[PDB]
């Protein structure tokens, strides 16, 4: 079983620094972070241009769950957020295609409301990678060694960030698994991209 | 290169056929239609399972965009809609992420206002295939062969549904190019995974 990892996903609850810059509106009702609509709020966030961006893990989620890697029951499915929270996300969830939906659906879980197929834990990267007792990672970045997609298979974990820009910054000496940066490709990919890719690299 | 079509796709503007049923609302302002918002209006549509899902089309061309076959500039990318209309799809568009913002930008393609990136024309899916020269051509499909992804190469043309349910179907004695039906996977998947999986075996 292999393990896939959407880490410092741009998922978050609105930021209490910025709550009094930010109202539900009918347009956008949800308490979820989302830089098409609060851009303007986020300008004086912390690493804004790498938060705020939903999107990203709703079609990266509808690649993986939709993947044959996935039915076969294979993979383990995690979203690790930007705050520290780590989202277990069953084999068998039905996500909404509706984002909006998927937007109710996530909102409710950072909420802490219980949904028995998403759960749902405060949690470093770090922390979950050696609670799932990972030890062959590979850390998936453009100024990675080049490898191609069949090597993807000696891995047991895999890490994709779940945001736009940035690096995804790593403290490897609290990790007790072997970190190697692995690109599989020369120019920068999106997460669900490369979420696509090693799925099916794991298939064929 | 290779041309990837998504045919009988589920993005209309809304038929005239059930205007008169669909109560305007400011939640959602786009004529296309959207069986999220219309499908009580669409009790009595012809097909009404295999149309009204634009997301489809929305997903899937988010994953073909971004695949390294693309960036590749390997690709020619085609919408047929179930109402015969193509999109020629520009490898560069920069589609949004937004799902509404994308409706946007969708209606006014289909209404025929110039867009340089998006090109339209009335055209049916045999005559795109004799028009573009489809010589080898793969249509997607869980009844057809079982083949493996590798073997996608073999084709230069390949056809999945950009539908939710139904089979499609295209008229033997229509087309020049030889039609073979293909199945990469014994459960069904959606649109944008068999999307995924043969842009990625075009490249790796």
């Amino acid at each position: 079983t292999y393990n896939i990892i959407l880490a410092k996903s741009a998922l978050e609850l609105i930021p209490e620094e910025i709550k009094n810059k930010i109202r539900k509106s009918r347009v956008y009702k949800y308490d979820i972070l989302d830089s098409n609509y609060h851009y303007k709020a986020m300008e004086k966030l912390k690493d804004k241009e790498m938060r705020g961006r939903p999107d990203i893990i709703h079609i990266s989620l509808l690649n993986i769950l939709d993947s044959p890697i996935n039915h076969e029951k294979k993979l383990n499915i995690y979203i690790h957020t930007y705050d520290d929270k780590v989202l277990k996300i069953n084999p068998e969830t039905r996500l909404p295609r509706n984002y909006f939906r998927f937007l109710g659906v996530m909102e409710k879980v950072l909420k802490g409301e219980r949904n028995h197929l998403i759960k749902m834990e405060e949690k470093t990267l770090e922390d979950l990678l050696n609670e799932i007792n990972a030890k062959k990672i590979a850390i998936m970045t453009k100024t990675g060694k080049l490898t191609h997609p069949k090597l993807l298979k000696e891995y047991d974990t895999f890490i994709i960030g779940g945001f736009p820009y940035g690096k995804l910054k790593i403290n490897k000496e609290k990790v007790f698994g072997d970190i190697k940066e692995i690109s599989i490709y020369n120019k920068g990919l999106m997460a669900w991209t490369v979420c696509g890719i090693i799925c099916y690299s794991l298939s064929f």
